[PDB]
């Protein structure tokens, strides 16, 4: 049993909810939060940029001193970071970005990174400032995550449609 709360079962391990993910993020205190994440951490926008807003820029500050160090992530590769206020730690996860040229293959790569947490609260990969079709990111979200996650859309109106269209 776990914390989560009015999502919708849409496979034997995903579930989906409209929601803030901040918000969501705020009152479950998951163990992970998924960032839709960028090679350099820069939290500027999207799911990033109010995830690290949340934080008072302390994602930012974390963020930073982590790309000093180690340099850019891959797309489609992730790390592990403080979950600050949010949650006890963030994967940071980089989709593709169809609005850069990006291959959209590296989708399913990128969504390979939750299958190494148990639970997980996340966003629907490549999804809205990242220029993917939300649906196609769901189908490979549900073909490729074998952990428990529980995904936070933010528009109803995509919320609705994810869930009449979901084969
Ligand atoms: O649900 C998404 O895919 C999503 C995409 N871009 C931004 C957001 C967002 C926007 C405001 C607050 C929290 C999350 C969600």
């Amino acid at each position: 049993v776990n914390s989560f709360s009015g999502y919708l079962k849409l496979t034997d391990n995903v579930y989906i909810k409209n929601a803030d993910i901040v918000e969501e993020a705020k009152k479950v205190k998951p163990t992970v939060v998924v960032n839709a994440a960028n090679v350099y951490l820069k939290h500027g926008g999207g799911v990033a940029g109010a995830l690290n807003k949340a934080t008072n820029n302390a994602m930012q500050v974390e963020s930073d001193d982590y790309i000093a160090t180690n340099g850019p992530l891959k797309v489609g590769g992730s790390c592990v970071l403080s979950g600050h206020n949010l949650a006890k730690h963030c994967l940071h996860v980089v989709g593709p970005n169809v609005n850069k040229g990006e291959d959209i293959q590296l989708l399913k790569s990128a969504y390979e990174n939750f299958n190494q947490h148990e639970v997980l609260l996340a966003p629907l990969l490549s999804a809205g400032i990242f220029g993917a079709d939300p649906i196609h990111s769901l189908r490979v979200c549900v073909d490729t995550v074998r952990t428990n996650v529980y995904l936070a859309v933010f528009d109803k109106n995509l919320y609705d449609k994810l869930v009449s269209s979901f084969l």
